[PDB]
């Protein structure tokens, strides 16, 4: 696999633009939610993510796709049922890899979370 | 939060035994597929997550989920669709869940792969 940067940044700013309540912007910190680090073991966020685009962090765009599915996962987790972040979480996870489609980004749809 | 240790070995013994091509057992090795670990960043097996649940290493019930549902993804994602064994691995995908809840184990149905 390839990283493709410019396609991989235009799905996380399609994503960054569809994110309402602004929850996957910026790293949860202890000040926002004290006990969110005792939940989550993999924090991620599009600001992070977009970082580790430009930066090559990333191997491959599947990578990319990799980083968003964790970052929904999170909010899933995290969130109870019925909230506003739970049901935008829901929501990304719904709509995520057609965004990822439509970035030009190859999806494996029987793999992909 | 807690793990459930007997819980948890019933759900990966279950696995096991389901896992009738034994394409879940070990952990792969270079020696047989040389391309593995190029395709897969988080290699798993339930060998693995056994151990790992002797030991204490995850920290709840949702943890071990989490480490069967990327066993699942590396095979869905290595494996062709059309092979066997990407047919057993959607298979899985499919029931670990069931599973889990057969064995007394909570799930989490929005976050879960
Ligand atoms: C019961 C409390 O639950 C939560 O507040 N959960 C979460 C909240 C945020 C979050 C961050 C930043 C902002 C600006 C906002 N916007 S707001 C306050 O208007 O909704 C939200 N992110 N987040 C992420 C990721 N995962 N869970 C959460």
């Amino acid at each position: 696999g390839t990283l493709d940067k410019a396609r991989c940044l235009a799905f996380v700013h399609q994503l960054w633009d569809k994110d309402k309540l602004k929850m996957f912007h910026h790293p949860i910190s202890a000040a926002e939610l004290p006990d969110y680090h005792k939940v989550i073991n993999y924090p991620v966020d599009l600001s992070t993510i977009r970082q580790g685009i430009e930066s090559g962090k990333y191997d491959s765009d599947a990578d990319v796709q990799n980083a968003v599915a964790q970052m929904i996962a999170n909010a899933l987790e995290y969130n109870a049922k019925g909230t506003e972040w739970h049901q935008q979480a829901l929501s990304f996870r719904s709509i995520y890899l057609d965004v990822a489609r439509q970035c030009g980004l190859s999806v494996d749809d029987d793999a992909a979370y």
